[PDB]
């Protein structure tokens, strides 16, 4: 088995991520078989209590865990089904240790960190590594990604885990790739190899030394600061990698295969990997870059969004959305509009604002509405559906959208003006959503509705179900809390509105649909976990086409 | 609140615990309530589960929890009943903030070390230092000694939680005392302050910064030693303190005053303490050091232990002999005798280190049988209990001593070649020890009987309940797992012994003793940790006295 | 006496030198005394031997010492007259040391780093600090600038020096200001705290704490950034100060004094600074930028220089060009013109680039040639004299500009086609400039006609005799190490050139003028080094007057 290890340089944000997602590809494309481990050095047991600014997204894989985005990426550049133990997060490690000592397997010595912890983190590299992840293949590849910057004190039991476990394993099959930033300021006007030289140092006073040195940049350097930087870190002027920012992540692989990583990876870590076959591997990932940089035709799609503040918050939203304007060779133009000013307190405080959020709303060809947590941000939600069914734009709620759809629908069609949420109102005449019971133990953290699911279709023409293919049921992933009340559900049904996806027990809905209104379509589960670039999910790709007029077409 | 810091310099061995109990003492004499903390850097949640060699004897507390020996120290040195809380790890500090996390109160950001972890040691630091401890006393300064040395990776966190610390209760409430090691190698034949300037460098590198150097040596140092310490630490010529290899460790705290630690601390903690009150404070330390300095007659007990390679294995057993011992006016000469070498076995292998022990044992006034656990020299154990049951040796044994003593009792006495324990031998014919049913869940930490418990003398005259003040019922510790089988006990009793103690139910049985014999006193408790240096325990006063001929006099 | 230390945070061109002058400038504005000691961590004696690419233009004293430019910000902002003493190289310690051990002053102890190297820095500061350096004036305050980052190999020493400065001196004498940049990467999108937050830790572990923590960054940072940084660098909110990129350096002293820096220094300083008087202090550096934002006329001038790769190379050349705009209302328009792409060679190579450069240089109003060694780009020069001669536009030539100039008026009007400087030609027919005999004792450093000397003004009308004010004789700082030929000089000056400013022995001729061109003025000094932002350059003000067409008016 041959590793790969991802560290971080000055920053965070550098693009491990990226880079860990490119190497996968690379290997994959010449044939082999490709795990991806990532390693977050907090504490929680898992991502299902972040918050979207903290680190993005936060995404929920097949069997209910709640993971990082880092995952999301893995599973859309390798097209693989990843589990709940290809994360590794500190609580974890040290609530297995502590189980173990407590059972009694321990017995006889006190348990420390390295002895004990960096066996347990080694073991546990070892085991999952092995685990198969696309069916019954055999893994020959294991990245990891250590989350954080190289000198943390949370990073310290990895590090020395992974010092311990180069000698382990020997030099042979282990590979470690650094990720720096060089910034150029402003002011100075030349790139700076300073910050690259002490993030090197620390590593080789950790006891690691970089393989690689992928330094980030804006834009490309000149060969004055890469031979600074191979002459100050002990490395050879090839293996420096300058990966500066790209139109889209997908030129990242191709970039590095014009650097010659792949040769160099399979130099270094004896892959036997045949030059002379692996020509034209990335064809697809090449015809993708091209087609992104070549879209002329314009498409407008509005977020309203209480966490636009961070683009990264909607980061499964946001590539589902361009893989459903790709498949169909549209420029995908997304403006972010901030939910809270699209209230009426905004008009009483920022008038221009205001005015500025409701006309990017009313010159998009569709409305987005995803999911989300808390009562910020909701009743701008409520308008922004409320507008869109007033003047036929298309619409698609996830989730928390939903639950907006038939507030709206309610308060607006029934007249039932005090409708409202348990999770916002608890004390609600007309309790149009409520709350599942058995998801309300008060243990916040991997207690909802979580992972796949089925979904059944009801009885009667939609195109909802035609889009998916027209099948009699579906399966995708939950991360809701609340559901709404079956008998009010009755009475919209009636009204104007229809819910055509519901559960086996047909008791918990899933998806509404109207009526006269072209394309207003609503999910409680995420579409977007299932989008991969060949396979735009079909809620957005309908999407996409309503707004460009050409679902009709489609259809037929 | 004060609080006092206690670190450790380049081995853990320096003498850490016996600096925090005298400075403890000291600040007692003068008239404060001192508390005392203990933190293990180890995950071990207690330490039940630990080998006497890897720290010494382990400590059981009022409540049940099984601790260090430093719990020991600080209750025999400042007479203070602990608690479970007052025991700081990783695995308590980490399962907290684990349980925390998942039940939701960190609900948004992520857990992380720096910000959490040390809020968590803080906040136990905190809440802990006010919990009386005496009684209704409130305390006053907290004594919290680091285990371990300085540099450790288990140790970043609580550096930096106390690095946090200083500046959370101002540096006028804190004060850090630094213990280190001054080699007098014989080949270099000079005092070497190398080590100590790295301790500190590593110490000022974490952040803090040693109010006091506490310098541990064999033999005092010169003035020129000091004076490189004070150069170049950056420490005071009156702010290092030199302790040296004392007869014992109460000369400590004197030598402490000697030094003018009290008068330091006074001024730099701000602790108010008058100095015309506090005359002749350290009276019983200086009587009692005086009369450990003068002492003549001789005391020989010889001690069947399985953990002689260490000798503070048996650290709370030696010090309430010492107690004993000092008690009567008499010199305690302790020959440890590992039981190994009392075997046949070891006569077959090295008949040499076999007759020698053997007549070291023969040569003692008394035998004394702690506990233990495991296989290994229990047979010893046997041996020893019946030469002395035979030759009228007096013998006091201890937890697994009074299982070893019952096992004698009943091959020689009541002919049973085949009894053994259900701990050593689960298939025997005649169980004389079997099983607790309630202590034997699969899980080993914290499952015994722990804690006070209830002894009830049995109805009859014995000099045992004589030895404790005749009372109808006592209150001790207990460290065990195995009980003696009541069947056999019926005819054990018949013949020749006297089941002296039991509980309230009259069904678990503590006490035994026979007839005959003068002294053969068997505890399936532990009395060595309820002695204190004025109350030594009535079985070890008893089983001296008897040993040096003495016990029918102070019976009258 | 009072000592503030300007520390680096993750690069060396973040601006410590311009916050060091601020903080000059600000305490002088309260009416104290500053001295300014510029620390430079290379091994290097002097500055007379770098490349103006490593760090910039080389400043020259007036005692002829070669130091760094940021010894000349010193003095532009101010006002004083600096020493070869206010430079500290760790060459000019360590030779100090070797030279004192060698005679014997520290006879009978090994010389080490911490107890000697140390002392002698701390007694290097404190005489220099005491040293006038305005005249009689006594310094109150001595601002110290650490070269380079915290962290390097070759700041160690001095890092440790000052370290046990802050106790020798106290700390209500000694201050810590550190300088952080924050960046902002466009791909991540959000200002990033990790490297300051490493930077704090380094100097932490150094054993020095930040009493300030100026934050660089190209845009003002958010507050969630700003309360970042406090809380992970364990500093008060107040205590961070927030410097962007901003149009002038003169608005550095006017946002620090906004994020009052001056009130935090007097409080911590105990500067007894009074608030009451301190009222329109900085009126001299507000109404400069209030000029700088507020002049529209445009003046053009091209520097024909071989290091405009570099913007800083030329540092007081664009200072005394800014100095002589702002004097005249005027908005300096400055276009940096490699007088390499100015060469025929460069036609045949790349024309675009030299079609290009030559109508930068044909549209602007005047032409400047600064100094220089070697002979790239030299030729480029003399094509440019030679433009600007032949179409009457203004040019001012400073040392190797006169050379450039006196070889083309020789190739040119005398037809001498062979002429050529010693420098780049030693086998010249014609040498036009030759070797100064007594420069050339192969020992580079130090070594040249360096520093003030005498300038004798040739019997006869001159513009620029006019421009300094009419004296007899004026001082100026020269860094030139070759002369021209007095035999040619007979000739040119009969031709059409009039050589009017010479030494005292009227041997060494310094300025050269020519009839018919309205300003063509050369020098062989460097007018550049005693330009203050109230007291322009004479020549770079004639120049500006002329480039504008207002000499004549100025004249009258
Ligand atoms: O992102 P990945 O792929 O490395 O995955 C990551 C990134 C980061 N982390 C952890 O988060 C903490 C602070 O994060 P962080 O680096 O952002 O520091 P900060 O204090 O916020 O400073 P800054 O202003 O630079 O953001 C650290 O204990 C680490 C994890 O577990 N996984
Ligand atoms: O004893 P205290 O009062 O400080 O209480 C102590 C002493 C030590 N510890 C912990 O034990 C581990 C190794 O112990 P340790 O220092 O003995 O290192 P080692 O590898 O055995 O080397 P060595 O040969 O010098 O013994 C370390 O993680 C620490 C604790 O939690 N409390
Ligand atoms: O400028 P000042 O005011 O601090 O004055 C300065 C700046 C820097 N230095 C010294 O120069 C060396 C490298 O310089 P340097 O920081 O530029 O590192 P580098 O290798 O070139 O990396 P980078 O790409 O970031 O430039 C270091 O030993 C230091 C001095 O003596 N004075
Ligand atoms: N508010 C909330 N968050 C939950 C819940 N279950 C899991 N989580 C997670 C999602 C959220 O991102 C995170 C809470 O952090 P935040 O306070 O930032 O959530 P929210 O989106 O409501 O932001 P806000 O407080 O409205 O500004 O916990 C829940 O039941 N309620
Ligand atoms: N053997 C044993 N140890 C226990 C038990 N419960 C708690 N502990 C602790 C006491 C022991 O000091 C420690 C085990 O470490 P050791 O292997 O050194 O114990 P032991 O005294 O038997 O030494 P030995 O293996 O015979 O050389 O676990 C138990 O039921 N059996
Ligand atoms: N070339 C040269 N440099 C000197 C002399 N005396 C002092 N110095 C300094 C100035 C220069 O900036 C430095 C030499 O470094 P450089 O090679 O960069 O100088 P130069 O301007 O000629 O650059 P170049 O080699 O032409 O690209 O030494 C001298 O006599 N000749
Ligand atoms: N070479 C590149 N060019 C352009 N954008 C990039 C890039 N590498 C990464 N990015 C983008 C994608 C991410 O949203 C962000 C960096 O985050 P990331 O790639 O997940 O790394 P990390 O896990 O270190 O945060 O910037
Ligand atoms: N000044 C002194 N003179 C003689 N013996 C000492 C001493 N200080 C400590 N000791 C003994 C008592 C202990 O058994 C051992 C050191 O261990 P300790 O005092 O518990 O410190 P630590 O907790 O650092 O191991 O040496
Ligand atoms: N706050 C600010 N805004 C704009 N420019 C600045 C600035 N501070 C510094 N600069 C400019 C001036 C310098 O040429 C360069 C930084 O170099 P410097 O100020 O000499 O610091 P250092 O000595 O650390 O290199 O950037
Ligand atoms: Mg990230
Ligand atoms: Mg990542
Ligand atoms: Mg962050
Ligand atoms: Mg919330
Ligand atoms: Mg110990
Ligand atoms: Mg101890
Ligand atoms: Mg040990
Ligand atoms: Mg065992
Ligand atoms: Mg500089
Ligand atoms: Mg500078
Ligand atoms: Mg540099
Ligand atoms: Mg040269």
């Amino acid at each position: 088995m041959k590793y790969i290890l991802v560290t971080g340089g000055v920053i965070s944000g550098v693009g491990k991520g990226v880079i860990a997602s490119s190497f996968g590809t690379l290997l994959k494309s010449c044939g082999l078989d490709v795990t991806s481990i990532k390693i977050d050095p907090y504490i929680n047991i898992d991502a299902g209590t972040f918050s979207p600014y903290e680190h993005g997204e936060v995404y929920v894989l097949d069997d209910g865990a709640e993971v990082d985005l880092d995952l999301g990426n893995y599973e859309r550049f390798l097209d693989v089904t990843l589990h709940r133990d290809n994360n590794i997060t500190t609580g974890k490690i040290y609530k297995l240790v502590i189980e173990k000592e407590r059972t009694g397997e321990y017995l006889g010595k006190t348990v420390q960190v390295v002895p004990h912890i960096t066996d347990a983190i080694q073991e546990w590299v070892e085991r999952v590594a092995q685990t198969p992840v696309q069916g019954s293949s055999k893994p020959q590849v294991c990245i990891v990604e250590l989350g954080g910057t190289i000198g943390d004190i949370e990073g310290m039991p990895f590090v020395e885990a992974f010092r311990q476990f180069q000698f382990r394993v020997k030099r042979e099959n282990f590979c470690l790739a650094h990720v720096s930033l060089v910034p150029l300021p402003k002011a100075t006007g030349e790139p700076k190899t300073k910050p690259t030289q002490s993030s090197v140092r620390e590593l080789r006073g950790c006891g690691l030394s970089p393989d690689l040195i992928v330094c980030r940049s804006e834009k490309p350097i000149g060969l004055e600061v890469k031979e600074k930087i191979s002459n100050f870190c002990h490395v050879g002027p090839d293996q420096v990698i300058c990966i500066h920012d790209l139109n889209s992540i997908y030129h990242v692989p191709l970039l590095m295969e014009q650097n010659g990583v792949i040769e160099y990876l399979n130099e270094r870590l004896q892959l036997n990997i045949d030059m002379s076959k692996r020509t034209k591997c990335l064809q697809q990932w090449r015809d993708l870059a091209r087609r992104t940089e070549t879209v002329r035709r314009e498409v407008c799609i509005a977020v309203v969004g209480k966490y636009t503040k961070f683009t990264d918050s909607y980061a499964s939203v946001v590539k589902a959305l361009q893989h459903a304007a790709l498949a169909v060779n549209r420029k995908l133009e997304l403006v972010f509009i901030e939910s809270c000013l699209l209230e009426e307190e905004t008009l009483h405080s920022e008038p221009s604002k205001y005015h500025k959020e409701w006309q990017k709303l009313c010159d998009s060809h569709g409305i987005l509405v995803p999911g989300g947590f808390g009562s910020r941000g909701m009743e701008g939600k409520i308008r922004a559906c409320q507008w869109a069914r007033e003047n036929q734009k298309p619409l698609l709620g996830i989730c928390l959208g939903l639950q907006a759809a038939v507030i709206e629908f309610a308060r607006n069609k029934l007249g039932l003006k005090d409708a409202n949420t348990t999770e916002i109102d608890p004390n609600t005449a007309n309790a149009l959503v409520i709350d599942m019971p058995e998801h309300h133990t008060g243990q916040l953290g991997g207690t909802m509705r979580l992972g796949k699911r089925i979904t059944v279709f009801s009885d009667g023409p939609s195109v909802i179900r035609q889009l998916y293919g027209n099948p009699k049921s579906v399966q995708e992933r939950h991360r809701h809390r609340y559901e709404v009340n079956p008998k009010y559900v009755h009475l919209l049904e009636e009204q104007g509105m229809r819910f055509v996806g519901t559960d086996v027990d047909k008791t918990r809905m899933e998806i509404i649909e109207l009526s006269g209104h072209p394309y207003f379509v609503a999910t409680q589960y995420h579409p977007e976990y299932l989008s991969r670039p060949l396979k735009p999910s079909p809620p957005f790709l309908g999407l996409i086409l309503a707004s460009v007029d050409r679902l009709n077409q489609y259809i037929q």
